[PDB]
């Protein structure tokens, strides 16, 4: 048919990430410095919360020195969680640790003119180009009703400039599952279990 939509009907679904892993190989490299995994373990094992296993894992990737962990973390254990075991908060974490935390790092260091004045629209293009991403996104809204995974697809939209799907997402975020609605999921807030542990935060605290 005219749309390509129908050119791939009923084809593979599968959505590869194309995920930058430069400051994890760099971390990995350079860090002489012990990463307490302690928070990361009361989070798991005292509090029984999925997403201080996540952190965990990502730690002890690092640990290990082998990025092959720190992949299979980031490819594997992450739509693993979010899609299969339908743990909402694992949905955005490669977005955090590898687009939004990039993103940031660049702002902070001065790199290449980005700016806080650019960094909300970069975001949002830099999100919305990986497809990998956005999909997990989807899923963690439009089937886990996670109000704080709506808010990444609202963000996105308000700052492409779509005002459709940014009411769309608005909206859908009025209607988030009471089981996703802590600040421990907040990736903003400073209560979020996973919180400075993407590459690109921790390279900061070499010292």
């Amino acid at each position: 048919g005219i749309d390509p939509f129908t050119w791939g009907f009923g084809g593979s679904s599968k959505e590869k990430p194309n995920y930058d892993y430069s400051a994890d190989k760099k971390l990995i490299e350079i860090n002489t410095r012990p990463i307490s995994t302690d928070n990361a373990k009361y989070w798991c094992f005292d509090k029984g919360n999925d997403l201080g296993c996540l952190s965990l894992e990502k730690l002890e990737a690092l640990e290990s020195k082998d990025l092959k962990k720190v992949v299979k973390f980031y490819e594997k254990t992450i739509p693993e969680y979010c899609y299969d075991k339908k743990f909402a908060p694992a949905c955005n974490i490669p977005a955090i640790d590898l687009i939004q935390q990039k993103l940031s790092y660049y702002v902070r260091n001065d790199i290449d003119n980005k700016t806080i004045k650019t960094f909300y629209s970069d975001y949002a293009k830099a999100l919305s180009e990986s497809k990998a991403d956005v999909k997990m996104l989807e899923y963690g809204c439009n089937e886990l009703k996670s109000a704080y995974i709506c808010r990444d697809l609202r963000d996105m939209y308000k700052y492409l400039g779509d005002k459709e799907k940014t009411k769309e997402y608005n909206d859908k975020m009025k209607n988030g599952d009471e089981k996703w609605n802590s600040v421990l999921y907040d990736y903003k807030h400073m209560r979020y279990i996973h919180g400075g542990y993407s590459s690109w935060w921790l390279l900061e605290k070499i010292k």
